[PDB]
């Protein structure tokens, strides 16, 4: 039972998930045998991967993860939205539906921040619960009383397998949210894989707008 | 690539 959260393991089945899942509430600040913090962030990390590799239009949806891969069709001449409702496996929105609180704008200008002439490029759109452990966390929040992932929610996009990519048009993302209390701001960020030891959240080309009912955030990379 | 709001106090 303890075995699961020390190290990683190459299966991302649904059982197998939901084993890994255990550790977003197992691992406490406190030094533990059982967290592996960098292999499970890793394990996490590498999910959005495993989706991509399958070319597979499909849909997860557990308690945790809700998880969308679909491919895009090029020369679309339209901005991509996407509602990232925490509810519900995410979805793309149509033009003359209502925008969602919670949506993601991706513009044209991927495609032409991709390889060659594409025809159609394949997204995976994940929503992931981090609970209240040291997995995705990092050494800025895990101060007490300091600072933390809002909700202890995460959205996961990736397109054409790309590590790092500029955008042309930055990707905005909206989040909907009731004002925090006085002396408590909100800056959102991306997981740098590589921003300290074991990776941290960075602010680095991502501009926040604070709405009154929730953050616009305009980000140049994906 | 992982996106998320992060709560933080006002220094």
């Amino acid at each position: 039972p303890r075995n699961t959260c020390l190290g990683s393991n190459n299966m991302y089945d649904i059982f197998n998930l939901n084993d890994k899942a255990l550790c977003f509430t197992k691992c406490r600040q406190s030094g533990s045998d059982s967290c592996n913090v960098e292999n499970l962030q890793r394990y996490w990390l590498n999910y959005e991967a495993h989706l991509m590799k399958e070319g597979l239009t499909q849909k997860v949806n557990t308690p945790f993860l809700k998880a969308l891969v679909q491919n895009l069709s090029t020369n679309t001449a339209e901005d991509f939205y996407f509602s990232l409702e925490p509810s519900q496996v995410p979805r793309q929105v149509m033009k003359d539906e209502d925008k969602p609180p919670d949506r993601v704008r991706l513009p044209k200008s991927l495609f032409r921040s991709l390889p060659g002439n594409r025809s159609v490029v394949r997204l995976a759109v994940t929503i992931l619960d981090i609970g209240p452990g040291t997995l995705f966390k990092g050494p800025r929040l895990g101060l007490g009383d300091g600072s933390g992932v809002l909700n202890n929610r995460l959205v996961g996009l990736s397109v054409g397998q790309m590590h790092v990519t500029k955008l042309a048009e930055p990707l905005e993302i909206v989040f909907s949210h009731q004002r925090p209390p006085p002396n408590m701001t909100l800056t959102c960020v991306f997981w740098d894989v590589t921003k300290g030891t074991t990776g941290d959240w960075s602010s680095e080309g991502c501009s926040t707008e604070v709405r009154p009912e929730g953050t616009v955030c305009c980000c140049d990379h994906l």
